[PDB]
């Protein structure tokens, strides 16, 4: 039986099985075909991945189906304090924990005392939304600018990395829409059921959609992707989210658009894994060779150029589990009871003989550290 195998690209390349042949089998035969360890690898064919000691008859797997490959090695914290997640690209390469940090958006310096503090991430993404005075002699400074810098090893004042609004620590035990995995961290799409993705999960649905070209052009944001379960008005607009693939998958969503244009014309892409170049051939013409300016192939088949001949749904209760949005404490010298009047752990005590400074989650005098992990609630 042969079925087609997608693999980082958007032509399917054949292979043979039986009925009785598994999953961790196939891969083995892709693994040694294109130089990658098989425990990295996942089949996934119509939306479902497909567990290795599967078989083509346990899977449905029907002749002139197309399943796909992709690499990405499944990880199995749950308790962690902190709040925000940025993309570090050096070295990390990889989503980790943000350490939060605020400067007057004038001097630039480490000297806006801020008015309150924030609460919200709108309160530290949108520009000149929060205020203070700057201490810094001589300076206008009215603007408070938040920035963001990976939490997992030093950074220096400017070595910056972006927020990823849509991902939160999963202390709700949230379970995922695509999978029913209860996984930290995942990413809340901005759908109105606030449905709930993990990052395994995400970046399969990401690959696949890119092999398929399956991904939405909006006229006034480039190209992105909805909600999984196809909610209305759900693309994710801060487009710096499709980073978390990696630079090679992230690489090839940043040449979609630039290839979507060759196929408008009537040309065609390369069909290569790991080579998407697009190709401008004579409408006519049947051969075709990679010349911007590797190898040679067939325009109807995609195969090493010859002659003659050429040879989803998502769960009900899934779907409702994965919805996101589904008093006082002693303050710790005095031992008095405080409120908190928002999503700030900045806390202040108001019996003026102690007046101590505290996080709210830690009950420890209040610090960088509180500040940059888990400056508010979210
Ligand atoms: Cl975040
Ligand atoms: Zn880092
Ligand atoms: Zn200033
Ligand atoms: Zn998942
Ligand atoms: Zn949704
Ligand atoms: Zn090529
Ligand atoms: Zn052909
Ligand atoms: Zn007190
Ligand atoms: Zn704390």
């Amino acid at each position: 039986m042969i079925v087609f195998v997608r693999f980082n690209s958007s032509h399917g390349f054949p292979v043979e099985v039986d009925s009785d042949t598994s999953i961790f089998q196939l891969k083995e035969v892709v693994a040694k075909r294109q130089g990658v360890p098989a425990d990295q690898l996942r089949v996934i064919f119509a939306g479902k991945e497909l567990r290795n000691d599967w078989t083509v008859q346990n899977c449905d797997l029907d002749q002139q189906n197309i399943v796909h490959i992709v690499q990405r090695p499944w990880r199995k914290e749950m308790n962690a304090t902190n709040s925000f997640y940025v993309y570090c690209k050096g070295p990390c390469q990889r989503v980790q924990p943000g350490k939060l940090r605020v400067q007057c958006s004038t001097c630039r310096q480490a000297t806006l005392t801020l008015t309150q503090g924030p609460s919200c991430w709108d309160d530290v993404l949108i520009p000149n939304r929060m205020s203070g005075e700057c201490q810094s002699p001589h300076c206008p400074g009215t603007s408070a600018e938040f920035f963001f810098k990976c939490g997992a090893h030093p950074t220096s004042d400017k070595e910056t990395s972006v927020a990823l609004h849509l991902i939160a620590t999963n202390s709700r035990n949230i379970t995922c829409i695509t999978c029913t995995d209860v996984r930290s961290p995942v990413l809340v799409f901005q759908c109105n059921s606030r449905h709930v993705i993990c990052l395994d999960c995400f970046h399969l649905y990401c690959v696949t959609r890119l092999n398929d070209r399956q991904f939405v052009h909006d006229p006034q944001l480039g190209y992105s992707l909805p909600c999984v379960a196809g909610c209305p008005n759900s693309l994710i607009k801060e487009l710096h989210h499709f980073r978390i693939l990696g630079e090679e998958q992230y690489n090839r969503y940043q040449q979609y658009g630039a290839e979507e244009c060759v196929l408008q014309m009537g040309g065609v892409l390369c069909p290569r894994p790991g080579c998407g170049a697009g190709l401008l051939p004579e409408p006519d013409q049947r051969k075709v060779t990679c010349e911007g300016n590797g190898f040679a192939f067939c325009r109807e088949c995609k195969e090493a150029y010859h002659e003659g001949e050429c040879s989803y749904r998502v769960d009900e209760r899934a779907a409702e589990q994965a919805r996101w949005e589904a008093t006082t404490k002693p303050c710790p010298r005095c031992h008095v009871p405080v409120e908190k009047n928002g999503g700030c752990m900045h806390m202040k005590c108001p019996q003026p003989q102690c007046r101590l400074e505290w996080c709210w989650n830690c009950g420890c005098e209040w610090n960088r550290v509180c500040m940059g992990d888990h400056w508010f609630d979210v």
